[PDB]
């Protein structure tokens, strides 16, 4: 078992409890350094798109470590090449946040932490026929990281919670693990339009929870979407699972890893994208 807040099973111990692959040298998250990174003009605008034929329901679960939206199969997709041919299929979205407004994200941008980081998880359908085939195999996954920032003055309609449909009001103190509820579908395309989908960091890394598999193509958008203090506080109402020391869910982020730990056998590079200027 693992946790974020119990020192016996917490992030500092993952490298020993889950050597495959939390002891690896292509771990995530990392500090996304604007100065150090390599601008690669070939990396294209990200597109998220829906299959309009899909009618299946979306659900959300308190899994004890995060709030996790589970999307139905064959519904939401990512394109990184401008073609809408289902190369990447979205599986779930979950969130990492802080006890306080000045931390919570897993990635940092030039050392800066955001209050909330969302992770849209997809599998390389182009190669693998199902999520469960992809999740443990090389090159199986692509995750999008969406930073959120708190503003004081904003209409609900322009916040990320409009795309999320407030998660159908499920984020509250009675949403205890491992409860799951049906929720309204999440408009992921609207969510993406709240930021610049051409402006992002790109690197090869890992899942950020055990077993930290090193099979994730990461894309982290630089511009945040916007939320309110009221909205962040809804997440903080969720209870942690019983293996955590802290009662309410918060600080559910993994500490920063190095792009290239000293023991690396082949260095990786951090890339950056921007719009055809
Ligand atoms: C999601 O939550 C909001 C806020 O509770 C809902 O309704 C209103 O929208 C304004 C716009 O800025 C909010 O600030 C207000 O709190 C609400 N005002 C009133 C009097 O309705 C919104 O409808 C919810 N969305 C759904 C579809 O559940
Ligand atoms: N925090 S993260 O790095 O974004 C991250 C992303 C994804 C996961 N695990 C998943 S999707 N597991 C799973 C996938 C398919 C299945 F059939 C069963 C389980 C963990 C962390
Ligand atoms: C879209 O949804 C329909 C109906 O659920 C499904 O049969 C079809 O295969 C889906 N298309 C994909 C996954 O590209
Ligand atoms: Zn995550």
């Amino acid at each position: 078992e693992w946790s974020y807040t119990n020192i016996l099973t917490g992030p500092e111990t993952w490298h020993e409890h889950y050597k495959n692959m939390c002891s690896g040298y292509y771990q995530s998250p990392i500090d996304l350094k604007t100065d150090i990174s390599t601008l690669d003009l070939k990396l294209k605008t990200v597109i998220i798109y829906r299959n309009t034929s899909s009618t299946e329901t979306t659900t959300i679960q308190n899994n004890g470590h995060s709030a996790e939206v589970k999307f139905p199969r064959n519904t939401w997709f990512i394109s990184f090449d401008g073609i809408l041919d289902y190369k990447y299929e979205i599986i779930q979205m979950h969130f990492h946040w802080g006890n306080t407004d000045d931390r919570g994200s897993e990635h940092t941008i030039d050392g800066f932490r955001f209050p909330l980081e969302g992770h849209i998880v997809s599998f390389r359908r182009q190669m693998y026929s199902s999520p469960s085939e992809a999740i443990g195999r090389p090159g199986g996954l692509a995750v999008l990281g969406i930073m959120h920032q708190i503003v004081e003055s904003i209409k609900y309609e322009q916040t990320a919670f409009k795309a999320y449909n407030n998660f159908s009001g499920v984020l509250n103190s009675q949403f205890v693990p491992p409860n799951n509820s049906t929720i309204d579908d999440i408009n992921l395309a609207l969510l993406l339009s709240l930021l610049n989908p051409s402006r992002y960091f790109r690197y090869l890394g890992s899942l950020t929870t055990p077993p930290c598999t090193e099979n994730v193509l990461w894309t982290v958008f630089i511009d945040p979407v916007l939320i309110t203090r009221e909205q962040i506080n809804l997440f903080r109402n969720l209870p942690y699972g019983s293996n955590e020391k802290q009662t309410r869910m918060g600080d559910n982020f993994r500490p920063i890893q190095l792009l290239n730990p000293i023991d690396t056998l082949a260095s990786r590079t951090l890339y950056r994208a921007t719009a055809r200027g």
